[PDB]
Parts: C-alpha cells; sequence; structure tokens
C-alpha cells in the first residue's frame, strides 16, 4: 500500500532482469525483452500493426498471476504494452514463449494502481495460436 523508493525499486528491477538475462537459452530481443523458447513454431509472424490470437499467463516476479487468458484471445499489437508489440513480431504461430519484460516496456513508473507496483518487470508465458492483419 506504499511505494518503495525509486532507487531501491529500480535496483531490484535491474538485478531481476540481469539474473534472467544470464540464464541458458535466453535471447535478448529489442528494448530489453528477454525470451526463452518453450516450444518452437513454424507459422506466420504478426506485423507491427496486426493482431495476435494468444493464450497467456502474466505473472509478477514473485510468481503471482496478475492476468491470464480463459480462451484464445485476440489483441491488436499496436494497442498492448510495448514489450508485446516489439517481442511478438518475432514469434511464429505455434510457438510457446516465456517473455520477461522490463517495467519500462510494461506499466513503468505508474504501475497499475494497487494491482501492479511501480517498476515491476513482468513475466509472461504466451502461446501464439494465430495472427492476422
Amino acid at each position: 500500500g506504499t511505494d518503495a523508493p525509486t532507487e531501491a525499486a529500480l535496483k531490484a528491477e535491474r538485478t531481476f532482469m540481469a539474473g534472467e538475462k544470464a540464464k541458458p537459452g535466453v535471447k535478448e530481443l529489442a528494448d530489453g525483452i528477454l525470451m526463452t523458447e518453450l516450444t518452437p513454431g513454424t507459422g506466420p509472424k504478426p506485423d507491427a500493426n496486426g493482431r495476435v490470437e494468444v493464450r497467456y499467463v502474466g505473472r509478477l516476479p514473485d510468481g503471482k498471476i496478475f492476468d491470464q487468458s480463459t480462451q484464445p484471445q485476440w489483441f491488436r499489437l499496436d494497442s498492448v504494452i510495448s514489450g508485446w508489440t516489439s517481442a511478438l513480431q518475432n514469434m511464429p504461430t505455434g510457438a510457446k514463449w516465456r517473455l520477461v519484460i522490463p517495467s519500462d516496456q510494461a506499466y513503468g513508473a505508474e504501475g497499475a494502481g494497487d494491482l501492479i507496483d511501480p517498476f515491476t518487470p513482468l513475466v509472461f508465458e504466451i502461446e501464439l495460436i494465430a495472427v492476422s492483419q
């Protein structure tokens, strides 16, 4: 119910992100997003202004699920957090990816009220079911 000093919160985010970056098989995509491939795919990749149909689980660094799909769900890439916009352009239909997204590519300093604190990196597991224009 109260915010950690930026100094401490930023340090915690940086050490979390650096730890994830060092893990085996992790690829650093644009803008600091870290990807681990659970399952490869060989289908189409989405355009920056296209749509993705996904299953997903979104977690805080301590594991807490803050949002998840209940069925495959369509999103516009130009209308989601910027970490999805950039990272998912790399993702072929059929793949299952783990993404670790720095807070400046997610909800940043503002967070999401009391649901996501300022300076919180996010961990997603995403299955790409389909893409479209």
